[PDB]
């Protein structure tokens, strides 16, 4: 009988470097003989023995004949699939866990937990799966597209925590947190503080007592709402990050937003999921973030870091760590996960590189990875190498 | 040495929701690069560690060149194949267990048992397989298409029970039950009661002492013959279900059949295999059934439920639970199986969604799944998303 | 540490029935999307946990571009490959063990032993492989196409026995036997008796003290040379079978060969590998043989059996058991192997069904299987279902 | 908990024979249905239970649409992939370990260690991976294409040794050695002696105290620099081999280079990685080398051997052992690895057979293997069997 998964100290290191790239459409030529699935919202989650590359497929492949609708998000064909990290997600390589248009997954040291959301926008549903068995569900509370993270949930000692949210994308979406255990929701936490809008949270353990999240506000601010969940008391609390380096997209020039740490500024309506991961140290804490290069568009991607301080009250601009993707290459959703080494965890940042060619063609993505290893500075940037017209 | 499989209490819950969809032909475009097998009569069966998606292939794929004959049922090329639940049944993903045009399978907690039927219609044969070894056979008694369930057999404490049947589809087909153990038939039970016609039974444990089956009568009634097998004495007994919600197809308006619980009514010649599964509770019993939406055609699919009572004498109409498939989408064979969680069994209903385009083209099917999870009502319906002309 | 494999009593039963068919070219249409390997000389061998389908590929696939030369036998591209029994041997499904144009394999209860032959016809070489390591070799003695069985070698208590042969196909080819152990040849046996010609032997355990073989004589007789190897003393001895049902192809009418059990009769130059397997009983011994239906051509295939007696002196015609393949369907090489059940061995007969369309096109084969199971008579025959022009 | 890997005595034998060939492009016809990856610099490395076929892919396949650039070496798309030895490295069969344009790997008896190099030529990076976790990095010291072996690193008792090098290909490239343990570099050795140029080293254990390497000098000599690393003191030392059979390409006639063992002779600018492996004996040492057949071009490949002596001072010409590849067939990079049998190691020599058709088409390679087994002489040569125009 295996033991439960706990957050440990991150491995020694001080910089991020190009780790691996997964460009399934470098094989989808009309001339080729492969069949990569058309997907979006990819994310990596790892257990003690393996890392898995999850994603949301449109139950279609390239080359294929159902490209129409792949640019849309919610529908009755969307499914959450996954391949082992390092394998091209093809029709046969892949595994379909369930039907869903929003999802998350996390391993608890013993078994996998898959989360999926599907159903009518006004009464959607969150379905928990433990291994091969469907174990539970959660209903919509705001009755407007119940959705989840699009990144790994976080398990500790057997209890897993997962952010959920219901509401308008241009209005109010108060997020919620579910304390899931062995597939069954044993609790539902109501966060305190700034909650006008909080979705697509990238959560991770800052320690054995706290989980933090860098989220997305789609209608009020270019600042990223920041969650701090006290695992010990299952209580949460949110409030806009205070640094000058706004991590959302779109966003105004750094420092452009006048006022205290709670000022939303101009709506800058819209947003994007941002990478975020922790570097746990015996007496210090590293916080790595990623943000698109273009301020208005999803192009490029840079890495930031800030050791210690309270993101809630620290307005000091973050430290630039590197360019993971140039402005000529797509830089869309991003996320964090942590590989488990023998005695330490390895913080990494995955990046969704969408191949957008309009609604008239297929719409898929590549997944570039970057992990903490060694010292110095980020050396190389990433490219998908795909030519959509093939 | 593993221990034997026993039926346990179902997991807590009170509604069925869309679980997973397997549409292998969403990848069989002339333009694509995949190779899904052309099949029919799919069914899921699970062991303690995994669920497998079995089916009957025509040893052909799409796109391919042997579409002629795939709409026929019995032949020398038909084989029983299976992939793990969650994988697309393709030429390479699949495993061929044996040659057969009728089949069943069930895991006994230790090893898989595959059942296959093939041979001349007048002297067909039932072949039992235990793991990789061919272990036994059973001959035709009525000498007219010896056939079996097309759904999982049920094992308890090591002994597995399987319904078989021989006879005319428009005449008399007295079914039989085989008590198989470790691949060898240690008994053959002769059911009592209504037996003029009883085929394609969907059986499952109602408890540790009884196995129940919702079967098909192809020539006498629109009511479903109902089997109750006393596992403790290996004795059976059949008699037409008594509810007003006739579960066969075709069928007349509910309550249309005048008379007592034994009235067959108009022949309504023909039928279809219907889903059926048990929800075991400490002091109550849930019985879930499925029936096509159209009364005359195999279109649509709805879920029913009836807690307690004797289906043999209860004429009270079943309770509508939801629409798993609309009348615009194919709703063919259906069936039940139960996923094994750590401490409870999860009742599910699989549905065969055939892609019928006439005998002039390929004839294959998708498999939509629905499982008990959480409460409330069924939220979403299922679609194959396939456009046969591609 | 696993224990060594020993021959046990066969499972109870008294007839052979169609078990499984492997027609990889039912997916090689120019229109399809699969890639089955072009092969020949297939054979199945099983260990305690799995059966494997070995064969000799021309390192080519259908559809493909290297069909020229596939009808030839020996060459520098031929490799011995294998897939698990039940999987289609495709480019990706397959595993390449070594380069060879003649081969054999057998599992000893602990690890697999692969045998391969390749090299110049005048100085060919036999290479033994144990798992992933190349362990030994044996040189040509007659200096004319050193070749081996094309069926499984037989291991007992850890020592494996394998027939080898060197010589002209139309002249003298004295076969030899190698006692291999853990990959290394610890002995070389020189058979006694009739040895003018003895190749492609189908060997199997008649007991814990004797291995028997039905072989092929390519230039002297239509009778099959018969080997009896005393495992206990590692001594052999050969002499033409004495039944009237000649099992070679070509062959004259049964009983046509005048004289005693040693008469070769007319050369009937040429031959074919024939199926042969043992049915071990507490006090009786079943011997099953297969022979093409046509006397002059490789078409059709029938099953024979003879309980007890000495094939060396028994001239009584064998008992016809059934038609595994009609005269309209190809019936080429055949062979025997035995599946291992929990407490008994299951004798089976595999059949090579070649798709011969001349040297101007591809030349591949299907593998039909038949195993002992239950009683009565053989019910169905086998067909490849392949239309070479697709 | 498994124990550490140590070098043992090689298995008994005295000759090399054709073992296995991996020609993935025997399936890349425009007409076929397969997808082999376009690669280069292949190499095999084995652990106690399996051998893996690593290589450097251009993230492209045949047939495909990105053939331009595959003839170039360094780029942002190159990745180190690997399949189990015996499987065709296809898009789906393969696993991508990391992004790199130079690499190495070795198993330490417990877990795999993958090494990859990528980044700007002037500030490249060496990334160590232990299983699924990124563990360490090493920076460029000469600031000119930091690169590594292109063959397996060598682990002993848990510590693994890997040659690295930085410098000009036509100038000075002083190589370095990294003592890696559990993914982390615990030491960096600076070799003594001739070091003007030393790259692409083929290293292997000559004993439990010494690792030897046959390297490449790209700008000064046709003689192969020879490394001897004292594992016991982690000290190294290099000096040009002294035999008359120059093993580099290009090279002048044997014995053409006048002078003592340290004479570089004419630049013969350029080189190639050469095969080299040890045959450990109780009291003797076999050293096997390979060298292209043509003196000026990468065509053909022959095997050499020299028992005992000091390659540093022995000028006696090596003993010709055989022709693994004729002058009509490509003979490019070559390398050594050792399969692990139950009680001994099996020395083998892999050969890279590039399919060069100019920069206007794809550029991929086949991998022919040869291993020590039995006695006598090398019997057969190897051919790719590929016709690039298909
Ligand atoms: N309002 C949103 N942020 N929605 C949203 C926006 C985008 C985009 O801008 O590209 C993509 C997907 C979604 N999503 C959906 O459409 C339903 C689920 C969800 C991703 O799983 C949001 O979590
Ligand atoms: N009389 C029947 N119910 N036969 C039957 C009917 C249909 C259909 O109406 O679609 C499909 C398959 C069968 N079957 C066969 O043709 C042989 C086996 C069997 C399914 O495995 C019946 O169990
Ligand atoms: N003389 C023979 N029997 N040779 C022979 C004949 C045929 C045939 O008639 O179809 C096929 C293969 C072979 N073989 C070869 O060509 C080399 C090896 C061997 C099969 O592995 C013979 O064992
Ligand atoms: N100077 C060299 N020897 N470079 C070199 C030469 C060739 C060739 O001549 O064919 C091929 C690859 C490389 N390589 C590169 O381009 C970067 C890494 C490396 C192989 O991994 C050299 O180790
Ligand atoms: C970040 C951190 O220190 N996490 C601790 C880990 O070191 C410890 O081994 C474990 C025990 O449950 O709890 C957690
Ligand atoms: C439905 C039901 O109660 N089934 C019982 C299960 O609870 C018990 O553990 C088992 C022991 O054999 O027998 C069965
Ligand atoms: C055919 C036969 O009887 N074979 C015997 C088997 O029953 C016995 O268990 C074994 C022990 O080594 O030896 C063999
Ligand atoms: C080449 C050689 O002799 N290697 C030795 C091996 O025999 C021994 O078993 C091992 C113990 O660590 O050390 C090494
Ligand atoms: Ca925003
Ligand atoms: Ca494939
Ligand atoms: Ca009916
Ligand atoms: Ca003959
Ligand atoms: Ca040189």
């Amino acid at each position: 009988e295996p033991e439960w998964t706990y957050p440990r100290l991150s491995c020694q290191g001080s910089t991020f470097q190009k780790a691996l790239l997964i460009s399934p459409h470098r094989f989808g030529e009309i001339k080729g003989n492969s069949a990569p699935l058309i997907i979006r919202e990819p994310f990596v989650a790892c257990g003690p023995k393996e890392c898995r590359h999850f994603a949301l497929t449109h139950y279609a492949a390239q080359p294929g004949g159902y490209y129409n609708g792949t640019r849309k998000d919610r529908n009755k064909l969307r499914h959450l699939v996954s391949v082992k990290l390092g394998k091209i997600p093809t029709v046969e390589n892949s595994i379909f866990h369930m039907a869903a248009w929003s999802g998350s997954a996390c391993h608890d040291g013993r078994e996998w937990t898959y989360i999926g959301v599907d159903g009518p926008d006004n009464d959607a549903l969150v379905k928990i799966k433990y291994g091969e068995a469907y174990t539970d569900t959660y209903h919509s509370y705001a009755h407007n597209i119940l959705r989840t993270q699009e990144s790994a949930c976080n398990c500790i000692g057997g209890d897993c925590y997962l952010m959920i949210t219901d509401g308008s994308a241009s209005g109010i979406s108060k997020c919620r947190f579910l304390k899931i255990r062995e597939g069954r929701i044993i609790k539902e936490i109501l966060p305190t503080g700034r909650v006008e809008h909080t979705e697509e949270c990238t959560c991770g353990f800052a320690s054995n007592k706290t989980i933090e999240c860098a989220c997305r506000d789609n209608s009020y601010t270019a600042k990223r709402p920041f969650v701090k969940l006290n695992v010990e008391t299952d209580t949460a609390e949110i409030r806009l990050m205070c640094t000058k380096t706004y991590l959302d997209t779109p966003r105004p020039d750094d420092g452009s937003i006048a006022g205290p740490c709670e000022s939303n500024g101009d709506k800058w309506l819209g947003g994007i999921k941002g990478g975020f991961v922790h570097q746990r140290m015996a007496s210090k804490i590293g916080r790595w973030y990623s943000r698109t290069m273009s301020k208005t568009n999803r192009m490029g991607m840079e890495l930031y870091v800030r050791y210690d301080g309270d993101p809630w009250t620290d307005s000091d601009a973050l430290t630039l760590s590197g360019v993971m993707v140039s402005i000529e290459e797509p830089g869309w959703y991003s996320f964090g996960f942590e590989i488990k080494d023998k005695k330490c965890d390895v913080p990494c940042i995955g990046i969704e590189m969408v191949h957008d060619g309009g609604k008239d063609t297929w719409h898929s993505a590549a997944t570039a990875i970057y992990c903490l290893m060694g010292s110095g500075q980020l050396l190389w940037d990433t490219v998908t190498g795909v030519d959509m017209a093939l």
